[PDB]
């Protein structure tokens, strides 16, 4: 239309984009600053970079880009590309990638009456640290921090406005709990020059669920069943066999999970404490079951049993376990014969029941273990996790 | 040809491209839009990102682009680059892309009688939500929402043109069901303005010809053949190492299929489900086969069997399971001798009977937990997988 | 110098670069298009994506661009950069790449007569579907479309001209069996004007060495070792332990070859049927290894053989496998006890020989299924890889 | 403000950005450089490169930029962007991205007398060599080089101020030592001319607490359960298959750690020193294994223990280790017979001892070779890490 | 300064970057091409790709950009940025980058009597074939092709300048050995045009130290270990066990070793010559561990031994291994009893001695495939190494 044809040819006119659009030099300009939460795409947890989706939010008065109605009807808004208008230089202070504005500049939406509006689009990937001391069960504060980069407040003055979430898209690994903001004075050295700035702060609850079937369930089962060889009769020969197998899981399991968790050394992760736990309680079942094993296989004409451990074990445990301990001259050389085979009977019997009663001590051994291990793995496993704060919470959200 | 030349330099004569090109500066333009999918290329299903290759189109009447055949004759249509003619600037509103923007600007083809037209190839990458909880037989709805990022329906009212799939290039893992689309208006607070915009979602189902053959059925023949411990007699001394050896391979596998749903937190999807319902399995069969052990090796100068367990197994089982349970002075000094001899003989085969009655409750509570355990897998893994909807016509598609 | 300076300032003088450089507007423009092929980069199977190095070769006549050499004595050819003057559009249609032209845009070679010439450079990565049906024997037949964005038939006419191959620089993992192409025409609805376009396919064959190295002998070596069980005498207990370690080593070659073939649907590979084949094979071997040891480890005192299993083995197999099988009152008292003992004796020995005959049949059946084995696995192993076309050829190019 | 419109339309006639601004020709320009480190981002071993995050700081006097601020009161400062005032050119020297200029080409803040500040943020990419001789206790000195590309030092010399590390945000896997740097002076052959730079070297050391945690405390775990062998009867059966599992789970580890030491090779890693002694020692045990074994079988038939061994051995090491070693027709034909019958048992019982003495021979090596594994697994793992510098820091640092 | 001010209003007056600055039209311009090697970041095996830092340095004579240093007092020489005059387009012929030009564009430093100078700097990524036929102990000739991408011999005669290593940083995982380079003329068809270009190849040779640590030591101490079971007593039950472990822990370091070497077809490289030779032996010491355990466990009740396999064994092989082969009416009823008594037992004692004969048959057969085994190894495994050239340098420099 001639009339917005017109209108565009008057409005850049002698206009300068590097010329700050202010009535009286010495005054400053109000920019509203405000932010659009859409999508929270990636946490990485090793290089400690959150990526998100956002539409900046800025809007200002405009002291040049002003007409009348009446002189040109039918118009009501005018828009300006990248580059012909004066517009702030708001950058994200922490950012994290290549290019620093990550923002894809759009246009410029004008009142009648020189307000503008500036809504640009873009992925931005910030740096947060990242804790993972009571991982997966943290809950981490992300911080935003956007300023001018050489304004300054008598100049340019930012001013919040409360963050949107109306489009929030859920994410199905982190729970959104809240994004608020507050401004910022920060007064220099030299000059009484206050430098405003909006901080919004992302607060975030990991989802367990995913965790808490793939690697607590599975991990606690293998250990319950390395507990097994407790169970196990020592005459068959599967008892280091079993234990070792158990071994070489877990570290199968090991190496499937040291992917996940950072490589922090400021604390210990939850999960490295519990599975510390779980490989050492599995090493010294695995001792105990070469113990018993050697209890077991005792040579007969060895040492006989002391008389201190005789009683603190076969009658102590027995008492404490309940369990029962099981239990003519060719006429006179036949007589010598029948008498020595006799006599070599009566000695493997002896020497039979002497290994039964070994038999019986690392029967009767075996079982205290058994129940010392087992109390010691329930314990260890129920304190673990229950030391963390807000696990009650978590697992009231992610399971019920 | 100097047509064409003259031609040329008389249309951009006085022509601004930041006006919007019509007759009355009060009515809106008509912009019609469509859609021409191409390929599918990723579905990534960790990080929620549908990467597709598209051809927009757009198409709108112009008011100063117009010229008479007959003054110029021979040329019929012009063309013109960016940044020279006003376009709309239709943006894909829920993109991924660190380039918000991902259309390859081309040319501009115009009529004699100014109507344009505009395709733009480029490769999209949006962010749709994606649910496994029917992995691997889902059906998704991805959604691409399209919109003028400033102009208004006053202004710059869409219309939506059906899509096209002719070109469309079938993908040997997704299944494109359909792709349709609907104009929609929506109303602000203030203003009585429309804003239309065309939303268009897609519609695919996986091919599950691939996980079948790789996942259920290998993992289904490694929980069959963990039941064979069952069936190996107890003398032999390889029960425990089989039952351990498969859930090693069952960790393996485990190990191996981690790496491909994604981290959800939201539903626990059908493989895991299966996933550990076989390995649950698996580790009660140990459990039965460390007990079965246990009785096998029971020490025959133990205690008895108890009359219940006795009447339960020994004849209940074997009624229901039909099998049999198998079954001067020198001549008195060697007459005692031999008289030793003899009675110790007879007390080591009542010993011996006494340990094979065991052995045979052993061996028939054996066949037993075989029975009950059979049952369990066949009907849990009948279950688990015709629990999921759509499962009779991903079979009858991807395997007939 | 002074004349290639007023040449240069003369050229560019009312010179558009949006005109199409023809002397008669309605006759269209011809525009010769070639390739010169140079490198086959990677061969994507899983996104399935062909990137190459390609150098376009495109020549035309301009009008305006002509000057008498007389005139401007020295010079014969002049450069324009990119923008300064019209060049052709000429696209990839199918590509794959976020920024859809991938030519590094070089100068413009022109004539002393206006024959211009434009070799730009550019790595470009087309979108072809790869078939794996026969992989690694797969022979794939990738294309390349190019053709004007905007421009009609009546207006610009592209020429094919044959391929160039020879900077062709050959590649280890892909032997190039040739690069033809040819121009086609596509006539729309509305009107006459043809669309013409030039597309080149490439057919290439994938060489077998790496693959039949490090894939088809080690599994099949394997399978082969696979089969030692039924050579092992059953008193040793490792028969289960061997069978299921070579399970195990089957499962992690497995987990070995699982990331190369992609995650398509629309045919069973080859590889897949043949490490299906293997697998279960080695399964069927892991039961009748335990019904082998079922058997000899039967108990003497249980139910006796079967007669028609008797004689179905015994002596036919024997026939069949040409195997033998093996085979005053004291002195009353004294008497009596005697004769207990040598009674014992004599029944402890006739239970032996039950016994023997059992292990004898075992013996036998395990031959049986050695053979039958055996026979299976060779049979499959080479029916499977027979079946797949070229084979010959691939095996007499790749090995020889 | 029409004064600072009047004030950008004067500064920025007939100014030329090409040319350097200083009143006297001859003489150089002073600049001063610094920086302001914020964040070590990733510290790339493999392939030598470090990623900071870098506030480049730049300051210099300009000699058209001047003017007086009672002829434009209100306005004291001014912005330029890029490419419309002259900047230093001051350049990364050893630069490992693909873009040389990693900095986001932010305005430049003016004085009211010339004085500039210009302080482009950016992430760097360098290369600077990293040394793993004393991995994981190393500490690293990375370098950043700058300095003008093509300015001399009669034109332009640099100045070195201070880093700031005020806003520097501590990382999680290094700990920053310091950053100094100092000016140097590089003269040329030909000419006088000297040409200063800055060079910024970093100084930080590795934290431990992650690394000895996963890989130190495990191995030297399996390290030490390996040695559990020697305490285990012969009689069992699981002495070679609990060694070989043991070796087994090394080669499982060091599969794991395999892929984070880079490939160098111009010294053997402390890591790799620690786990090929481990390694070694796990083989010798296993070969002691085998020879107790062979030695606990001995055929009693066999060829008698040599005097010098039974010496050494039955004798010495009993000694040393305080062990002890266990320990009327017809009556003629009954008289032969149960004369050999006795002398049947006689020799038996005599085999045994002969047996049984071989036995104990075993099992005393077994405890002394026990003794000289441990001596050397404590002794090899207690110097190879105490062998590297600074290990008395870093475990005071990362560990109280 | 108001002299160069001056200088560079008057220099680029009537300037045209597009033309050749050349006295004379019809004669070439002289152009000067050198290198400045700096670093080898990425030797990419897989892919043919190699990454260097590079200073390209060029240099030419100008005819139009001179001055007289007297009427310009204190300024000598002068810079121009990209775009503003005439540079040669010389570009990297076999590159394999996106952007084909991957130089960072600086910018030119000028004479005061027209000579030019440039030095862009940059990340090159280009394509060399890559042969791994001795891999680990390669030596590698990759190459660099340069040249002026449109201007002729008659117009633009490149020249070639030794190339630069002052300040090459050494890298730890290759070797340099020289970086030479040679002009090259290359005549076309029609014209006798000369197209001059500078080749500069890179000899690198790879340090083997990593690769001879990490692989060739480990993997000949398993095929080591995997000998010892002809040590082991056939008593025991461990030597299948053992021996398939062995060959497990091969496929796993297999599976470790995959992911190294590219997927090439033109030559079997020498690691997997001798992995598959070590895995070959260890399958075949499976096989004769299989033979010799089924001649331990031979039934003393089957065939005897022949006499040709008694006289080649227990004879011929004993000889050739020094070992020596191990070595009233009652009256008459127990008469009867006791005969035969004591005849079981003489039946008894000879199948006895019938079982040990073959025991020792199998004892001695053992050492043989002891021998037989480890000769083997020891020769393939020195032959296979030795094989491949320049392994005696290689092991000179990398190991002292
Ligand atoms: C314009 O360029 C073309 C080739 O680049 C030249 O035309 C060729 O000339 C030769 C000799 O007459 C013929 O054999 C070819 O058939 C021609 N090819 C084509 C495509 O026309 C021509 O020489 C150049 N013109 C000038 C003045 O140099
Ligand atoms: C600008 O502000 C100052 C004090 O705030 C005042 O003295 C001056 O008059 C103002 N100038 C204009 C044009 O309003």
């Amino acid at each position: 239309g001639e009339f917005q044809r017109k209108l565009y040819k008057e409005l850049v006119k002698n206009y300068n984009p590097l010329e700050r659009p202010v009535a009286n030099d010495s005054q400053p300009l109000t920019v509203y600053f405000s932010l659009s939460l859409l999508q929270i795409m990636d946490v990485d947890e090793k290089n400690q970079v959150l990526t998100t989706n956002i539409w900046l939010q800025m809007s200002w008065t405009d002291h040049y880009l002003q007409w009348n109605v009446s002189e040109y009807p039918g118009v009501k808004t005018v828009r300006f590309p990248d580059g012909q208008i004066w517009k702030p230089d708001i950058l994200l202070y922490n950012s994290a990638d290549e290019r620093f504005d990550a923002t894809f500049h759009t246009n410029v939406l004008v009142n009648s009456s020189g307000h503008c509006q500036y809504l640009p689009p873009g992925i931005f990937k910030s740096s947060c640290y990242i804790d993972v001391r009571w991982f997966p069960f943290d809950v981490q504060h992300c911080k935003l921090k956007f300023g001018s980069w050489s304004y300054g407040g008598w100049s340019l003055d930012l001013q919040m406005q409360e963050a949107d979430i109306s489009g929030y898209i859920p994410n199905g690994e982190w729970d959104l709990v809240g994004i608020p903001g507050k401004r910022s004075e920060r007064f220099y050295e030299c000059c009484k020059e206050p430098y405003p700035d909006v901080t919004f702060t992302v607060t975030m609850r990991r989802r367990t669920l995913y965790y808490g079937l793939n690697l607590l369930i599975p991990c606690v089962l293998i250990s319950a069943l390395a507990l097994l060889v407790f169970l196990l009769p020592a005459d068959s020969g599967e008892k280091i066999s079993l234990g070792i197998t158990v071994l070489l899981s877990l570290t199968v399991f090991m190496l499937l999970v040291a992917e996940i968790m950072p490589a922090t050394s400021d604390s210990v992760p939850l999960i490295a404490q519990y599975f510390a736990s779980t490989m050492i309680i599995v090493g010294l079942s695995v001792v105990v079951t070469v113990i018993v094993l050697q209890y077991h296989h005792h040579d007969p004409d060895g040492g006989k049993m002391p008389k201190w451990t005789r009683v603190i074990l076969l009658n102590w445990c027995a008492w404490f376990l309940r369990m029962k301990r099981p239990g003519d001259p060719d006429l006179a050389k036949i007589l010598e014969e029948v008498r020595y085979i006799a006599n070599r009977f009566r000695c493997q019997d002896e020497s039979e029941a002497v290994c039964s009663e070994w038999k019986f001590a690392a029967c009767v051994v075996d079982r205290l273990c058994l129940m010392a291990f087992s109390v010691f793995t329930i314990i260890c496993t129920i304190g673990i996790l229950m030391s963390a704060p807000n696990f009650v919470e978590a697992v009231s959200k992610d399971f019920a």
